[PDB]
């Protein structure tokens, strides 16, 4: 009875935040900052903004670029819900675009033509650890500068639509050797339970270098929008009782605690480690899938080396009651599985603000035959090759 | 003598309850934080409870609930902390400030009444310190203005007036009238918080009382839908609206699980401090907001006093003397006016001073339950002795 996504727990975590919770700092505290440390080495990044969900910190880039209502921010119309519900949150207007034939890629073609003077930010997403064409996203809104005009502060350090990536299953991940984060202008990263990385619940901003980003600066206006709007003056954090604050704007409650810190820590060290079982579990379902009807997206690419957090496939000329008969088959053998994903106007929330399945047929295509099979480092050979002879033979049977 | 103002009391038997959660296969939400929800909910006396990462989730949501949002009013006192008041800005809401008496914290109920208006949906009451508010004269208070209320939403409809939400961040295990909180207020939110009573690191909970309009099965499902991106449900779901990520973990709920088996004895322990501290300072010019009444009792979170006859200025140099003694010190509340934020947003300190008045000489001590009863002993006679020489300095 194997499971879709179990944790991989150690008792190096467990001591770790064992030592956490005998210290004073129970929640943001000296672990938190060790872990942003240690995150923007892994990730080639300045700095790093540990938050309480992915969710938080895609939130608060938006809310740092100051993107509201008027503003106009791209996103796939193949992805998780969260990659679209902060533009709703902050004001702003989604507007979806539908994705390529091959890949859960945006149709970059389609995505330029989508640009209005209102746009503000492109959220690619990085899929299943595989990471998009940046290459050709930069070549976008360079092309389409001059469509933008700055109506913020940061906006105006960049002139152009800022390009912010949903990482979430992305952490490890590397386009043309560089790492995920020091890719886009803002990366988001999610370390929830089910996460190839995870802190149970947790997640992390970071932006790449670029010279009219002050780092310090703007670590402090996440921090500050993290924990309440609280800022203390200098005079205030040198005198003995440090007490008085004000608080600049009525901001948000998402730090990470050290006891999630202390989670990260451990999971950093044992990371490299955890990558390499991946990348055996998906090497071997690889060599068993070829030459059948089921067609994995690639992990390994000329461009590419996923983190491998989910092993999409889309089983050829299967249809939706098809592909949903092969699940319950899957299962009724003991095999989870799961579809990645619904597109987002299939949804109720984003069907009653208007966007319309049939604006994105790539998009359901995609969806229509997707089957995502158990990739997890508690999984066995012996189950992998389970796995793959089950899903041959049932699809198979039902085709 | 070192004294800090809030370390976490965290004992060998919350690291073993984590500990069991991290061999589980359940590191977030999962059983132990349903349990925890259970039993809180005998705890305070309510039929369902939300446990979530922030007691400002939990008002948040208890507003989101009520589609609270733009147009509306919503009346916050203006003595407490920015978290009592940011969520109304979060919804789209309007503030509504109301000054407060001038013996205690809460707000003046007189300019409560006169700060209603058609557009107001919700009051939020403050239990500052443990200590829960005049809930007879609030209720009071929302029928007789009942008239000025509309339902605009669902929710809304349920009640048909203003609806009571408890900041309760500090209440948990406080009771008025014998009654305890989460059970007064229609909707009470709680924080878990590290400088809590009670505490998961980060943590809270909304509750509400019982009301037999209100299904709470279906309640708390809508709680649930926000907290988890709106989804709802064998691989299908749908997300029904695009909502937000403030659940609560295993590794939360395991602190506040053994937390809960603990409480009522650091209740006590909270006690014998404060009525040590009582003792201490009677016949001084330190007086302290008082956690036994004839109405209630508090949970005793803090150890509000304000020095009479004392300045601004005077104010924070005792609580730097306090520190050059070992003991460390706060103040509750800079009240919201004061603050940047609601500057910006129009609000003006000099139309509630009442609040300011109890700001400016305001100081609390230390009190949570690593303290033993030589530096409770220490704080009274230093704090007396450093007020003295304050007042001294300044004649002079
Ligand atoms: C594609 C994608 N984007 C964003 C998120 C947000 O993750 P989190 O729960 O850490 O907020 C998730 C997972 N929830 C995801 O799968
Ligand atoms: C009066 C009051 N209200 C609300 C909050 C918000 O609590 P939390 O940090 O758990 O969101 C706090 C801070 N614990 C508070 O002191």
């Amino acid at each position: 009875n194997i499971p879709f996504s179990p944790p991989d727990i150690t008792e190096a975590e467990i001591t770790e935040v064992v030592d956490t919770l005998r210290s004073g700092w129970i929640t943001t505290g000296p672990k938190t900052k060790e872990l942003e440390r240690r995150l923007s080495l892994y990730t080639q990044t300045p700095k790093t903004v540990c938050l309480n969900s992915a969710t938080a910190a895609l939130e608060l880039i938006l809310r740092v670029l100051e993107v509201g209502p008027g503003d106009e921010v791209i996103v796939p119309a193949m992805t998780y819900t969260a990659s679209c519900s902060v533009i709703t949150h902050v004001g702003a207007t989604p507007v979806m675009v539908d994705i390529q034939a091959d890949t859960f890629e945006m149709d970059y073609d389609l995505l330029e033509q989508a640009i209005t003077e209102k746009t503000k930010v492109i959220i690619p997403v990085e899929l299943a650890g595989i990471v998009c064409d940046y290459d050709r996203l930069f070549q976008v809104v360079e092309k389409k500068r001059d469509f933008f005009t700055a109506s913020s502060k940061w906006q105006k350090a960049f002139n152009r639509i800022v390009i912010v990536s949903d990482s979430a299953h992305a952490l490890g991940s590397t386009y043309k050797g560089q790492p995920s984060g020091s890719i886009a202008d803002f990366t988001s990263f999610s370390f929830h339970a089910v996460k190839n990385f995870t802190t149970a619940e947790g997640g992390s901003a970071t932006w790449k270098a670029n010279p009219v980003i002050d780092d310090e600066e703007m670590y402090k206006e996440f921090q500050i929008l993290s924990l309440h709007g609280q800022t203390k003056d200098a005079l205030a954090k040198m005198q003995l009782g440090s007490w008085e604050y004000d608080i600049v704007t009525p901001a948000y409650k998402c730090n990470m605690t050290d006891i999630m810190a202390s989670l990260g820590l451990v999971q950093l060290d044992r990371y490299p480690s955890l990558l390499q079982r991946r990348k055996d579990i998906v090497d071997r379902y690889d060599s068993g899938f070829a030459g059948s009807r089921i067609h994995p997206l690639a992990h390994k690419t000329e461009t590419v080396e996923s983190s491998r957090h989910l092993y999409i496939t889309r089983v050829e000329g299967a249809s939706l009651e098809e592909r949903n008969l092969i699940i319950q088959e899957l299962a009724k053998a003991g095999i989870a599985s799961n579809v990645h994903y619904k597109p987002l106007p299939l949804l109720t929330a984003y069907k009653n603000l208007g966007f319309d399945m049939t604006n994105y047929p790539k998009a359901y295509a995609f969806f229509e035959n997707e089957i995502t099979l158990p990739l997890h480092t508690k999984l066995s050979d012996e189950e992998v090759d389970y796995i793959i002879e089950t899903f041959k033979t049932v699809s198979e049977k039902v085709l």
